[PDB]
């Protein structure tokens, strides 16, 4: 059993928790769960391999001075999630990107995945999907569109992330 910890990193006020709920109950509902140290654990099969997945949502980390870094150093994988309706998200999210390597200066292969919610609004999309893939590709990841309201491809970023870890992280070569 491979216990992989995913950190919902982002700008600071997008909606990472949203994708967090959809992956847990596959249902769009507002309840707001207080976070401080409590994480979510469950078992899911991966191409014929049952591994553990620990999710830990992170609120506005743009408040703490360095306490925020802890949330990133407490996890192996990272998920940079932002919103298309908020051009401020994609920008701030870019800043955190560099912060990820800081907490993992000892590590080499750093698993990451970028995604943009609010995709349910193709008419209110300010950031072109193609433009988001190119910029994000620089970091070494693939960007995808998702809708926390349709819960269609929300789980895609969760499963794909883990797969990237078992392959890239365990590689330590390529
Ligand atoms: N239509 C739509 N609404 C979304 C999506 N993701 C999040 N939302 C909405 O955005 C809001 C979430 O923001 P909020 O809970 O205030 O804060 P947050 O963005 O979770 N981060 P924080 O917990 O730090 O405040 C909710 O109203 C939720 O329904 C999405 O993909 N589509
Ligand atoms: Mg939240």
């Amino acid at each position: 059993l491979a216990l992989h910890k995913v950190i919902m990193v982002g700008s600071g006020g997008v909606g990472k928790s949203a994708l967090t709920l959809q992956f847990m109950y596959d249902e769009f509902v507002e309840d707001y769960e207080p976070t401080k140290a409590d994480s979510y654990r469950k078992k899911v099969v991966l191409d014929g391999e049952e591994v553990q997945i620990d999710i830990l949502d992170t609120a506005g980390l743009e408040d703490y001075a360095a306490i925020r870094d802890n949330y990133f150093r407490s996890g192996e994988g990272f998920l940079l999630v932002f919103s298309i309706t908020e051009h401020e998200s994609f920008t701030a999210t870019a800043e955190f990107r560099e912060q990820i390597l800081r907490v993992k200066a000892e590590e080499d292969k750093i698993p990451l995945l970028v995604v943009g919610n609010k995709s349910d609004l193709e008419e209110r999309r300010q950031v072109p999907v193609e433009e988001a893939r190119s910029k994000a590709e620089e970091w070494g990841v693939q960007y995808v569109e998702t809708s926390a309201k349709t819960r269609a491809n929300v789980d895609k970023v969760f499963f794909d992330l883990m797969r990237e870890i078992r392959t890239k992280k365990m590689s330590e070569n390529k």
